[PDB]
């Protein structure tokens, strides 16, 4: 049960024991595997919520080198006095660094955890509004663009008290392009936006009608109705798309942003929920390439490349998808790379993931992670993590999927 | 208790009830997953029981559960399993379990085909001189000048676990691999420790690049004996490219019919350990696993030169350009000498049509995604965003130790 993962490729052998100090369930049972469920899975009450401090508690002082100590059983105390009593408790700000960046430490599906230490936290838990609210946000993004030198920062909004005070960020990232349909019956924008370019519009946004359209934020907070602000244009920094040997590639007049920024997700550190905690890093090519430009739901552009190219789309097995998606996703990291605004390539992620996951091994006695997930999109068997085994566990703090606000909220 | 997935390009959502059907353990628990781990003697005590359950699936299939041929069938071999402590399938019960082995196995994204299987019955074998015999046999059949045709040929089961029949290849038919003294390979590198073996049980290695390998066959416990396949029998096919003249003078070829013959056919509680079976390719077996893998024949470099591509930095796409190209060629190679092949998105098209199918006249399909989704261009693909749920049933074909580690010598 101390669990062992090999490479294939290089026959490396890691042992695991982080995996012992596990707390959530996986989805998983010894009878079925639910590796590839997309999604598993109203406030803590008085009982459960002291456990889950105590051990987040320990498990910061054992990092600072100071379990069982004055400070260590001081601040333990403190808090199960705070919790008697108010029935919940307030993180300290190193406390509150620390929960953030292991929280993405322990996000098994992220294929650039060898970042984690360097993320930048910013406390927003003194904002009371959706101005503020914007406040924070857009100084987010001006922070985490950077001129395109990207920096990973996180913005940590008041956590949940009782579900009815809710901080919510309801666009799936901050920024993202806009999807209309059509009379006739395709989509034009994006199509995976659709519904949410609708409440924006179904609540008083006035839509340019273009394929590249900045959505709105739409921001909630202590629970009100939600509010629309426009990101200022230059703080969306935004890379047009043009490839390295084909000069009509250009002409196909496609542009993406420089910062992925998700906003949905739910951060839970020693048993408090962070409802509204947007976070950003950089991309990684194929994210933009493979599924935001040719997944079928999505952009779907791969037909029109693959013509212009001259190729025979007649038979799948001349695989003149195969032969575009290369193109489009050279053309992604020869435009991020020529603007100066970062990008990764799938191969230098993956190499760099192996590296951490050597890292983690060896100083922390594992890592969790989701192959289902790390592998990228496309030429999954020549990058390293096809061939590494890997142990997928729930660790905490961590990162959590929430319903949309929608869906839920007391309009 | 019922278990939905979802496939998220298409919203169909679909019921799995087979999954209670499933006995055997994945590996997983509630708080781990081993999804990604390459691979997580038998007394009548436990005999019966799994013989019972085998002939209740078996009746029930020709529509006979509860018969008196049932319970007749039942009774005979509740008495031949007291008396003679195992039992022996009828020809019905072996080419049903054979199909079911074939159709169980969660990780064949070619099951679409799994009920036109030619099943040789080959349990009168005693020597390895008529293994070699019915396998020669096999391979005639099987590859049909091209037009191959779906294939397996069950040697004796178990009885002591000391008078196994074993093949010690791998397949059927390999090339031969020679670790040079200055560290270099010549052939195939995955077949190193195999050609070793064989040199030294006396095979005259013509230490060539594509040398097909010598069959190795254990017959009732006995020492393995050497035998060569006729070339004749051996349907190969030159590698060349539709636009690139220079790709023939790379020298490559490939076999046509993929024989896989190290696994255990696991049938009502017997254990056929010599059950070689066989179908075609998918293309990406050969020209991402075979040709691309850094540990395989690992031509990309050669490719990417003679193509003249950024090969200086990883983000100009070199090896996935060349991972493409590799790909078409060998798509091209086996189409124009009529080699039956198929391509990856007609392979995992099929596969979604027959696993909504499963789920339709069966309640499930089993399914590894980890290993569905092929090694190259995956998110474009459909099995990519296809939810599955992978479960153990019975009959199944099962991963066994390599003879050479357990056999003992006779001399
Ligand atoms: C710095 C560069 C980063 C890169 C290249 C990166 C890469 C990725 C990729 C490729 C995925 C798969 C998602 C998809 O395929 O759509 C992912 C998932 C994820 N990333 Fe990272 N990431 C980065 C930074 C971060 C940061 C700063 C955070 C949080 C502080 C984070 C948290 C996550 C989470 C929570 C997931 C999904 C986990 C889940 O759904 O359970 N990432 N990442
Ligand atoms: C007819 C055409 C077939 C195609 C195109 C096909 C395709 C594949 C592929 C691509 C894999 C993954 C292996 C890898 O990529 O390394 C696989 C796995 C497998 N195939 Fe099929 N297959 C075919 C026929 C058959 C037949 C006839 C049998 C048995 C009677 C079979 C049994 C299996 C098994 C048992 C596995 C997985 C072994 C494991 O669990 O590790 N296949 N198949
Ligand atoms: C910081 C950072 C940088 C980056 N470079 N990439 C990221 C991708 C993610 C992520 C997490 C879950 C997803 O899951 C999709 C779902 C929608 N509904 C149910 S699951 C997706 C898909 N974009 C992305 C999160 C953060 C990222
Ligand atoms: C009949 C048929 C047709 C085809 N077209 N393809 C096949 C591939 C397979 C297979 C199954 C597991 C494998 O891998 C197991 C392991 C490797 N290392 C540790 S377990 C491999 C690798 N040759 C092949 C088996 C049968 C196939
Ligand atoms: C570690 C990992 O499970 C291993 O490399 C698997 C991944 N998926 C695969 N999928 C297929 N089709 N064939 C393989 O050999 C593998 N190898
Ligand atoms: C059905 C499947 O689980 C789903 O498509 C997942 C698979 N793997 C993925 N992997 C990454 N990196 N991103 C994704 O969105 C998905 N989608
Ligand atoms: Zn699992």
């Amino acid at each position: 049960r101390f669990l062992k993962v090999k490479n294939w490729e290089t026959d490396v052998v890691l042992t695991d024991t982080l995996h012992l100090k596990s707390t959530l369930e996986t989805g998983c049972t010894e009878h079925i595997c639910m590796g590839s469920i997309m999604l598993p899975s109203d406030v803590r009450t008085k009982d459960q919520l002291f456990p889950l401090a105590k051990e987040f508690l320990d498990q910061y002082y054992s990092s600072i080198k100071r379990f069982g100590s004055k400070a260590h059983m001081d601040r333990l105390e403190e808090v199960n006095k705070e919790i008697e009593s108010t029935s919940t408790y307030q993180l300290k700000d190193t406390e509150l660094i620390y929960g953030a960046k292991h929280a993405w430490r322990n996000a098994s599906r992220c294929v650039g955890r060898i970042q984690w230490s360097k993320l930048q936290v910013f406390d927003a838990r003194d904002c009371t509004t959706a101005h503020g609210m914007f406040n924070y946000i857009c100084n987010h993004v001006k922070y985490a663009t950077n001129k395109g030198n990207l920096r990973s920062a996180i913005t940590i909004f008041p956590q949940r008290t009782d579900g009815k005070h809710d901080f919510r960020v309801w666009n799936s990232q901050l920024i993202r392009y806009a999807g209309y349909k059509q009379p006739d019956g395709s989509t034009l924008g994006d199509p995976a936006n659709v519904q949410f370019t609708e409440i924006c519009i179904q609540q008083g946004w006035k839509a340019p009608r273009g394929r590249f359209d900045v959505l709105p934020l739409l921001l909630q907070a202590n629970g009100n109705d939600p509010e629309l602000f426009q990101i200022p244009p230059e703080l969306v920094l935004e890379v047009p798309i043009r490839h390295p040997k084909f000069d009509w590639f250009k002409d196909l007049g496609l542009k993406w942003y420089g910062l992925p920024a998700v906003s949905n997700m739910l951060l839970e550190i020693g048993g408090l929920e962070f409802s509204a905690c947007p976070f950003s890093g950089w991309y990684m090519g194929t994210e933009i390439g493979v599924r935001d430009y040719c997944d079928n739901s999505r952009y779907n552009i791969l037909e029109e490349v693959a013509k212009k190219m001259d190729l025979d789309m007649r038979k799948t097995s001349s695989l003149w998808k195969d032969q575009a998606l290369v193109e489009i996703n050279i053309a992604v990291l020869y435009s991020f790379q020529s603007d100066k605004v970062t990008i990764v390539d799938h191969h230098s992620a993956t190499e760099s993931f192996i590296k951490h996951m050597e890292n983690e091994y060896r100083c922390r006695g594992g890592c969790p992670a989701d192959w289902v997930w790390i592998v990228p999109p496309m030429s999954g068997s020549i990058t390293p993590v096809f061939h590494q085994e890997m142990l997928n566990y729930r660790l905490t703090p961590s990162f959590e999927y929430q319903p949309d606000p929608w869906n839920t909220h007391v309009w």
